[PDB]
């Protein structure tokens, strides 16, 4: 029941981080994956790894027609299109009164924008397939608490949220299912690019800011991108079948739904 | 203790509906209110039977430069500022597969962008004024469960609720406190509108629509902008000044947190 | 709108603390309040400085004939009905692992199965008289949030908030309703003597303990009774006549829903 | 990582309906099961047929004595403990106002109390064998809304997840997990009972109780006990190694968090 044997993934942001984690994980548990990234060089890297294969497409997933013409080219290449994990997102640091209207917009265009083009376009693609195709989000801790810092970041992963439950309850009469993940404190260059920005914000070290986080988290270590991969093929298999619009918590303990 | 004596208020979207409800009610409470809106001509009527005077400004609150200059010609028309309630929103309806990116971003910049842009430009002044300011954002029923044919609306929703918390954890130090309410089937012209719009959508009759709200509905009728209004002043006052960055439900037992 | 002129009230567990600042409070907004508590000597301490007058009775909350005799013996005296505070609460501190049966009882008999049995009385007095009558039941943070070395007594105001929840849905259509609030880290009498065993439990001094408390606190202070009775008061009020079944937070800051 | 080969479980409750569907799946993954529960005649039933061997022990899981000694002969039996999943729990329904004193007590002792005890006694074991346990525990979709004709089975349930939570937090830095499920409308001998009281106590049939549960699942059929297994197996698992304290919603879509 955890198996992904002959599905045909898409995962937008898979170059790097957690995305890549969670291509490399669909792809063992029998997914053949496409990866759509930015970067698209870093993405045919991580496909020469797969055992399955798989397919490296560049896409900037702010813009509907990238998105358009990166998902069909993914489909096109492997010959069908089960599962997508949207996973792209982007964040930047700074007190709320001093948020950039240009950075309130890179936050939301990637991270909420970028999430409802690629499930939009998807669930028009299974749709006309009549497949029972599923997505998982990747969302964040701060789609479930506010956090100090990352106001707009905050906002932008809770509408992630929000777009996830509403289109589950559209998807769910057409057997489509859609969830979301969110992760703590997960070591990624994303976290090393944080630990830098907030220190200097809040006056500390970066390591002191980093082992406030471990101190925060239950489980007492910082998270990996596997620790949110591996529930991202739960997610996506039928072992999840009657699981739709969640935010499933990867956090250590942190934040208890 | 609920008096709001003294205190100087700007409303935003206070002209119609729920906003004006919450203009009468802040002025009833001892606030003298200037109401920030596009409708400015409905505005000056609302000010007109307020007890403690006010003033009306037009503002687009999708856009900085205006909200900027609203807000300092309200504040300088008020003699001093106290408290925000950012209420301007809007609504499309749209099966989500069909939504279109010109109606994404309509619900995006007045109910996420316009909360942001109006509290992040309070919070600069009362810090400047060294006030103990408070803001009572209007998030939705849909901040808390994502509604079909509602996708985007609520993700912009959802996207109020988490500026709301990210907010309220910035600003707390500084004795300023951030709150949202999140309302049920209000009946405003927004309400007539959507009922229309699930009609058609789904082949019923406008009043077919607005019984299965009230069906829907545990304390068993239509809500009504007051209902909302005598909460925000609440939230306004003294009585809590314990609380914040919440999403206090006023939904008639629809939504419990 | 936020007057209790004329009603009457039960508060359980008015002798001290959050109870007795409950009372206090509902009083001088115009309710004529009876206290059931088992120190009954330090209720009639709480009556003799109200307002409206009042009456103080004996109760064991844990026992039905007890709540059942004290509950009608308090309308009796009122001269009616409408308004219960439950409030009645105890905790011990534990390590999950060592919690006696004798602990569980305790917290379930009194936290829980006090709330259930005033509530229910309240209501079997509401619907004979057909009142539209008001519940305010005390939960807690830790009905929100589980926590350490406080399992069982969360576990118990967990239940409480569940209660609160079924029931007024319930009740709702019958036009009572139904609430709970959820205060935070509360000054009372008792806790100079809970911060010594808890500093003892987790190798900490008093003083460390209390300040933890201070530091995780956004608002940056401890909590007082009065900050909780407030809100009591709020949703006692016809300014809270659409709201019904909810665990509104009184906590600085450190729940936010 | 969903291999659970080797590992040593206890399911309380396991004899029949989702407890059984949880011995089975866990048997499925490469467990040895102990079964305890109250019917040990089906428990052994259930056990006669599992893959890897196992033990049906009788439990009253409302009774520390009882506990007590039904898991240390199943530890014996088993020569090691890695996994318990509480499952045991009761439910009546009854409206609020009519709720006995009886039946208050016979859903707690067995829903919160029945956990309460099998997880205390089983991080003990687990504590003295330095052992990475894992707990998963059947709490409801009443654990998350409380449901009307429910009101204190949804209390216990409430309680269920609040312990799950607390005894979370405590255990984590020592390596042990402890989570929940909460299932929604499940087909067992719990429904057709269920569908029964409910259809007399609201004045419907039967068959029109069971098609409104269907009617509020958006995946649009009614639950199986195999669907909540699935995922008991998946938080049993190291694919979860990062989650706990959570209350994973399988429900269909009814319950989104
Ligand atoms: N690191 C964390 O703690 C953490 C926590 C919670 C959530 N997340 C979320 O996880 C996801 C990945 O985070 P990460 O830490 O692995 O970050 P990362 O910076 O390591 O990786 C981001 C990936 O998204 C891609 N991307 C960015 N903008 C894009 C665009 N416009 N079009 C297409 N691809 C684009 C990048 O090229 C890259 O492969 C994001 O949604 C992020 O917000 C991260
Ligand atoms: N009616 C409901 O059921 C309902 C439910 C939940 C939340 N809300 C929210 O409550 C708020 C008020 O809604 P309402 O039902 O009273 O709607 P309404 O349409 O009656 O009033 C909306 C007000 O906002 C103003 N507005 C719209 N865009 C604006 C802009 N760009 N700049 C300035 N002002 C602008 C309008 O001119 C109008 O005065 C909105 O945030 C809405 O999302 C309404
Ligand atoms: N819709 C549903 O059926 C549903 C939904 C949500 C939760 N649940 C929960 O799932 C769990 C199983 O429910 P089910 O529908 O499979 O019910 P069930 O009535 O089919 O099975 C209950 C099991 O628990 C055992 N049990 C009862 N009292 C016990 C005691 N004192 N000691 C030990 N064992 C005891 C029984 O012997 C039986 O094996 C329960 O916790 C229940 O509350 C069921």
């Amino acid at each position: 029941i955890f198996d992904l044997s002959g599905r045909k993934a898409i995962v937008t942001g898979g170059s790097k981080g957690i995305g890549a984690a969670i291509a490399r994980a669909l792809d063992k548990a029998g997914a053949t994956v496409a990866i759509a990234d930015l970067d698209v060089m870093a993405a045919q890297a991580v496909v020469a790894g797969l055992e399955n294969g798989g397919f490296a497409v560049e896409v900037d997933v702010t813009k509907r027609a990238s998105v358009d013409a990166a998902m069909q080219k993914a489909i096109d290449a492997l010959g069908g299109f089960d599962l997508l994990c949207a996973n792209a997102g982007v964040s930047t640091m700074r007190p709320a009164v001093d948020i950039t209207d240009e950075e309130w917009d890179f936050n939301f265009d990637v991270n909420a924008r970028g999430v409802f083009l690629a499930n939009q376009i998807a669930c028009r693609h299974f749709l006309a397939s009549n497949t029972k195709g599923v997505i998982v989000n990747t969302a964040s801790l701060a789609a479930k608490v506010g956090a100090p810092l990352l106001a707009h970041y905050s906002a932008s992963k809770f509408a992630v949220f929000g777009w996830t439950q509403a289109l589950a309850r559209e998807m769910a009469p057409k057997n489509i299912r859609v969830n979301c993940v969110c992760p703590g404190f997960v070591k990624t260059a994303m976290q090393e690019r944080e630990i830098i920005w907030e220190a200097e914000l809040r006056g500390m070290t970066p390591e002191a800011v980093r082992a406030e986080y471990v101190s925060l988290t239950p489980l007492g270590r910082i998270e990996e991108p596997e620790d949110v991969a591996d529930v991202v093929v739960f997610l996506a298999s039928d072992a999840a079948r009657f699981m739709t619009g969640q935010g499933i918590n990867v956090t250590g303990g942190v934040r208890m739904d």
